[PDB]
């Protein structure tokens, strides 16, 4: 087993094909499925795996109330392969309200947060085994990207937050190497707030889109040199912006070095990559609630914060049902990288007060240089006949 | 790892035991079970797997009312080992209300189509990534075999069909290495109409035998050509015919280059072999309806389109039970290659008014060059007595 | 991976130490587990497997009313490691009413009988594929060990019966080679009416205690000269016997060559084996049901007819507690062959009328040259308390 | 395939961080999960394992009452890999109302104690077969450390009690090479009741910290030379002290030789290891019931028995909520051996009225030489709304 270094070019994209549905919420109506949500996606070199954040129940289940709580001492990270349902005999892998996850070409590698608000602890688990940890720098909620990390030459980097939601707020880098911290950068460059980032693989280095939840709807643009540490930062210069609120087609605007001010409060995990100067990307529909998800190529997108021109547009979840967080991950083929993505497709309260508990199941695509069609894959789960 | 090249002899065929049997529907009256159709069997070099299509749902569970329905969002590709029962646990391979599957000796590839009727899209997972999509070439639901496809040399061959249910429509044989499309040819020869091939590897080529929806109750024939890609085409001569609807053993007759004009219209998906000039086939008992089901031999059946003579025929289902799809596998032994079948056993609506579901288990039977007796092995659930 | 030839001295035995116990029924009120009899447990070169006829049905389901009847077409060949209860995802390994297994160091042999009563068929599966099958022969319950078969130098042996419960019948011994049906011989010698044997290997060839339904409450022997395929018979010397029914202690006798005529008629699975002279067995506690077991030592009890001088009696349920067959089978160690057996625990109908079905769970013993104390170890569910 | 030696240094250690947590109560509300009590941690050296003793049953099921009980003859040693429940898939390894078990490296070994309480039966099962087994010696509840063993160089060690819970009785240390017993030593040194010992590797042997049951709320340890197989005992000697009951911070007291005689009577199984002349321990907050945990390293304490000094504390469960057993297991690193520990919450009977059964979860952590945070990990079931 060798160590990974992603050194070969992106694939040709033309768009995004079906890869994996798990219809969660339809299974859990009539079995023992758990209660989960910030679900993600990660490969190691054979084949696929999803995760989730638990919440330490089932969804037929009297703890399945008040779920809509994000961080709990009852909350692990879940690990199946790509496809299976999280069932009962799912692997928790560590304790976690926050994590990230990759394969480094021998071993994986978890990232995982949990404890106290003010205080919380994050462990590196690789190789089956704890090897390090740091507590919260900054004492307010640390968190990370909730997707998956990227290793090169057995060198892995993950992006983590401590801070406020709403200001300024305290980002670094990691650098780990089968499972120890060997260096901590801090964010620096023009990014003013970074969340949640969805990082990919582009030699010699890594490239991060992440959610800004202080004054932009457009989003963040991180770059990590894995070999000197390196660190800059700017947005997404599309004119067509990614973050859930943002303003409509018409009057929103963006720019590569600042935050937009357009709604920027609030936010939504998503994506975006770099083709020449053109940007893949994934969105919402609807503009100020998480309603719908479509994919389209932006045109001059990645370098010229006028571009409004998209093209192959892809409907994944059409607007009239529920979408939410979204990320992306990187595949190894014969001579490319692909890229590929996740989008959750979250279920019941608060939106939706049918049921007294919220959870989420999950649609995956990827990367093609052939041809595709049209559809529309939601969850598609009644509420109205749900337990009780 | 080597590729398979099926470069052995068909095994001599006396009739066929008894393999496998999962019993789904009984299992589900008490347990959580999927509700699934068009099941079908492939086996890599050491053992065995069952396919399903999955409705996004278990049966006993507000979601299987209504699962007659063939194409929805939440249909995926289900997939364990042969006589693992359609559990919690079992793995969502792909997207997919139609697929097809086939190992090359290294890794699984499977071809999964899901999307709108008039513009569906055909995904191509070869060792765990999508490698490769096509478009619906004719926007009236592209559809594929239900069963396994055939590699040799590393070439896997996969039958396509796209437009009409009741006219002329377009299919296109593909051939794929390592997940990517290297070249289409498209349907030729005397065959009218094609769907629902069960292909099989006869060396250097593939064969398939498959269903005409049109003008032909006599079962098409396509001979693929894998080095040159050229196709011919025609059907299976038997004066005893495989498809359902068709006429009585009496009334019936056949052709070996057209479609018979004989109750046409409709059909299920079978099978059939060559055996020097004579045919082992399968067909349901009743003409008109899809009840029981029965094998034979038809003595100079494959050159001989007037030849009504039948031996060895064994009773696999009795004709007061129901059946439905069944398709051929090729497992390769010692010095041969055999061929074994599987049946779905499709219980429930609109059939059977007792309940709102449909769903199927499944029976295989294996060739043999031994000796065999008799019985019957039907679904054997009591649906006056299933959930509610 | 090379075959297995048992060329090893049989293992000291001064008793038997506990195993593995599955507790089946009791988790049964409360989960879902398959219905099954005629357990049996055998192991691969690196672990130990537990077999099941199962019954198509789980224990909360309502097919599992009239789950006392031994052939229907939905019972199949339950395999799972030793100490995995039979759930959901329990592998179906073939159709079967009537079984055996064994590994020959290589693969797994299965010898699987399904079919009408007067014309069944005996499927022969190695390494997951059909290599043979053979057609009853007398036209009346074609029957094997329902225990595991062994393998010397990749030859395998089974013995099967077709004909009379309670009379003449006929009884072959046949020898397979990776699934192939290479010989069969004819059961020869004193042995009068021969069912469901425990065999063990015996360097250089098989040994077989079996069950006389006919005239015998002693146990039939039979050998198995795995090279010439000749074969001799005989019965069980032991003054205490070891079948079920049986006279008492003290009334009991017994004849090294012919069936005692002592309550003859009926039996039960059982097993033997020889240390020198002496005999080690097992068998129920009360004389005419299946009630409680027990092991001990016979001295001179495999060559003395007279000898009623037992010696480290073992009890393993207790008097009062339900028991059923039991059987042996054969754990290689580093220097020596073990023997172990298990002991089917038989829950409901005909003789307990709480409930509507008839299950078992099993327990397993070892022999041991240490040491050991005493205990009971029976079924333990409350069927007063059980689903109606 | 090599022996483990351990032959490392043991890890820099500034506290523990969080590595997995089960809920399985909780889960247990809404799905088949096993009744269990007395679990432990221990791993191969790829990755860990999570070990109990089964009650034979279901949480969801009336077998469920009363399981308050310590040794039926139901209960059974379960195996997941950890962070995997127990579910109803779970693996029953040997038949145990005590138990211990450890990997050499090479094969897995499991000691486990089943049979009546005057005349118990220790099994030891190695590479999945039973090699070897001894009686009770003084015929009074033969038990053994409810955690892993340590096996140096394929010489394994377990600890044995057979006597009183509160008199003298009789402790034996047994090497075990392949799971044959090569040796038995007989407790030596100045230690006078011992229990459940808590083992780890201290190359060139092995340390074990264990329950005094009689006359010490201060806990036992024992060194184990592994080449001349001699033995040596003593005590903890931090005035703060571990076991459960004990006297407050202010009034207790201990001793490096004898127990202190401070609420002696009764115990709970725990842990602790020597750091320099420090010690790492862990205890229930409350002195005199089974609530809260706590860990904190005493300076001075391993070599000092006045000192009263502690740092580095971590509450792992608040005081409010229960706790239960806890032990020790160790994992080798690149350059390092670390510690990791366990901890059992139990619910139910006797001290939870609302409920009739008697269960538990675990939360797990592991030595880092990182930094970390607080927080609270109970098992967060709400008995009041449980299956009634
Ligand atoms: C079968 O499936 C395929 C694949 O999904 C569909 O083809 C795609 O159709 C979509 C939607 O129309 C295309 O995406 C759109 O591209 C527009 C560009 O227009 C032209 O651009 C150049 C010349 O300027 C030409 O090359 C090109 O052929 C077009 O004529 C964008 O302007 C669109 O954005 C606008 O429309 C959408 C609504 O659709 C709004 O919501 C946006 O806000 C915006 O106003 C859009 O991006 C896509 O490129 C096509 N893909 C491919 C690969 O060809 C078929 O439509 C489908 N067939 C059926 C019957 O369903
Ligand atoms: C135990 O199990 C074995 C194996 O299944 C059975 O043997 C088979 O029995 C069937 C049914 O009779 C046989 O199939 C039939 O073959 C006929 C062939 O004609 C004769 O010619 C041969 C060769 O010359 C002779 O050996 C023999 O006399 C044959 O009879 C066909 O004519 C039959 O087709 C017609 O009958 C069926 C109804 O049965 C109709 O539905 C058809 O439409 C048609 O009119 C039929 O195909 C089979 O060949 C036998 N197999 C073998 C391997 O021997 C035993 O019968 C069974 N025993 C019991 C008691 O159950
Ligand atoms: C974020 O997370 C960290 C890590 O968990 C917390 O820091 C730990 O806090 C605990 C408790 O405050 C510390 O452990 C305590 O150590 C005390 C001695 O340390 C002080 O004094 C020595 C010598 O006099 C100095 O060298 C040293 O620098 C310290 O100033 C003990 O006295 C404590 O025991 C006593 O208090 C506890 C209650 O805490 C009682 O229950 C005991 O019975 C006893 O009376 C205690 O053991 C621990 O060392 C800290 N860890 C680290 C790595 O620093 C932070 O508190 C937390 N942040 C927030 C905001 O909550
Ligand atoms: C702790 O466990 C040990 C090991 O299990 C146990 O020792 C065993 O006790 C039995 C019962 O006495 C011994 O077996 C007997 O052997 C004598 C010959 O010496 C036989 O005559 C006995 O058979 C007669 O009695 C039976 C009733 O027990 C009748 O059922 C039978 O029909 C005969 O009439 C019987 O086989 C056995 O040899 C020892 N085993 C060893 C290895 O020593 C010990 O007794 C237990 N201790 C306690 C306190 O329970
Ligand atoms: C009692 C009450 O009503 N409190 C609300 C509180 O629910 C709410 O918090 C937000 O609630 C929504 C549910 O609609 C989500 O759960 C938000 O969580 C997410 C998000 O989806 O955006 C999920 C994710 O788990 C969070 N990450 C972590 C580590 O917690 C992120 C995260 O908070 C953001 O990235 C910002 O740091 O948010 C959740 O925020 C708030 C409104 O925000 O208002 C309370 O009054
Ligand atoms: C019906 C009743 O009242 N029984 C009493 C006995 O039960 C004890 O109850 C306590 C909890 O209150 C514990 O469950 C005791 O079990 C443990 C323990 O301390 O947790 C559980 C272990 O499984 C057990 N190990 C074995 C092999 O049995 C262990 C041992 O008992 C001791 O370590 C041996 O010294 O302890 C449970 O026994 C109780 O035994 C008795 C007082 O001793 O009082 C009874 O009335
Ligand atoms: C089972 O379903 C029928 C049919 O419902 C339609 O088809 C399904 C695929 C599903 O997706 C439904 O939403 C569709 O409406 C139900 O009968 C219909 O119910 C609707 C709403 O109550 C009503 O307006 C229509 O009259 C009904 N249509 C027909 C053809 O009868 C029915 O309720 C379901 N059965 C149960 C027990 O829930
Ligand atoms: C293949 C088969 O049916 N095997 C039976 C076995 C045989 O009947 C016997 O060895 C043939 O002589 O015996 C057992 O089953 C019994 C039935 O045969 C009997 O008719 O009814 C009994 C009702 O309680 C019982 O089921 C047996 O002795 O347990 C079982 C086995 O499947
Ligand atoms: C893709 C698709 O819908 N396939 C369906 C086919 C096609 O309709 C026919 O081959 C005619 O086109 O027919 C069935 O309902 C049937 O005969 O049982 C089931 C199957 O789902
Ligand atoms: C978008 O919404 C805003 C409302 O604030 C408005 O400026 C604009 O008219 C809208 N654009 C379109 C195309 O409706
Ligand atoms: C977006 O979602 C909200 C929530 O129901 C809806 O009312 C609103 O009209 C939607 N807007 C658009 C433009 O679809
Ligand atoms: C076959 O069908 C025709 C009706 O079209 C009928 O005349 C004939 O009797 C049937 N034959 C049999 C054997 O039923
Ligand atoms: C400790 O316990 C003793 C019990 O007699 C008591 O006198 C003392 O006050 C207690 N101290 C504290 C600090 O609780
Ligand atoms: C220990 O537990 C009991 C439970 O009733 C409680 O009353 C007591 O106060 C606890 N001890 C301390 C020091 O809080
Ligand atoms: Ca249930
Ligand atoms: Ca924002
Ligand atoms: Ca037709
Ligand atoms: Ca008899
Ligand atoms: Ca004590």
């Amino acid at each position: 087993a060798e160590y990974r270094n992603w050194s070969k070019p992106q694939c040709d994209i033309t768009g995004f094909a079906p890869f994996s549905k798990d219809n969660s919420i339809r299974l859990s109506a009539g079995g023992d499925i758990w209660v989960t949500r910030e679900p993600y996606v990660s490969c190691d070199p054979d084949k696929c795996y999803q995760f989730a954040l638990g919440q330490g129940t089932t969804l037929n289940n009297v703890h399945s109330n008040n779920t809509v709580r994000g961080r709990t001492p009852y909350r692990t990270l879940l690990m199946n392969e790509l496809g299976v349902p999280f069932h009962l005999g799912t692997k928790q892998v560590c304790i976690a309200w926050s994590s990230s996850s990759c394969h480094d070409g021998k071993a994986w590698l978890h990232v995982c947060i949990t404890g106290d608000d003010k205080n919380a602890t994050a462990s590196f688990i690789y190789n089956g085994r704890l090897v390090d940890s740091v507590v919260s720098w900054s004492k307010e909620i640390l968190r990370t990207q909730e997707s998956e990390c990227v290793c090169i030459n057995g060198t892995c980097t993950v992006v983590m937050t401590d801070g406020s939601a709403s200001g300024k707020a305290d980002t670094k880098i990691l650098f780990i190497e089968e499972g120890k911290i060997v260096h901590t950068s801090t964010l620096s460059g023009s990014a003013q707030h970074v969340e949640e980032c969805s990082c990919y693989p582009r030699y010699p280095g890594v490239r991060c889109v992440c959610r800004d939840n202080w004054k932009g709807s457009n989003r963040p643009i991180v770059d990590i040199n894995i070999k000197d540490h390196s660190i800059v930062s700017s947005y997404v210069c599309s004119g067509l912006v990614g973050d859930t609120p943002r303003k409509n087609d018409s009057s929103s605007s963006s720019h590569c070095l600042d935050p937009n001010n357009e709604e920027g409060g609030h936010g939504v995990k998503g994506w975006a990559f770099d083709d020449g100067n053109d940007v893949w990307m994934g969105r919402t529909i609807n503009e100020t609630s998480r309603l719908g998800y479509e994919t389209f190529k932006v045109i001059e997108g990645w370098s010229n914060p006028k571009s409004k021109l998209q093209i192959n547009r892809q409907v994944i979840v059409d607007r009239g049902n529920r979408s939410g967080y979204s990320g992306i991950f990187s595949v190894e083929g014969k001579s490319c990288i692909n890229r590929c993505f996740y989008v959750e497709l979250i279920r019941g309260r608060k939106e939706e007060t049918e049921v007294l508990w919220t959870s989420n199941s999950i649609v995956v695509f990827c990367g093609t240089s052939g041809t595709y069609g049209t559809g529309s894959w939601p969850d598609g789960a009644d509420l109205n006949l749900m337990p009780i």
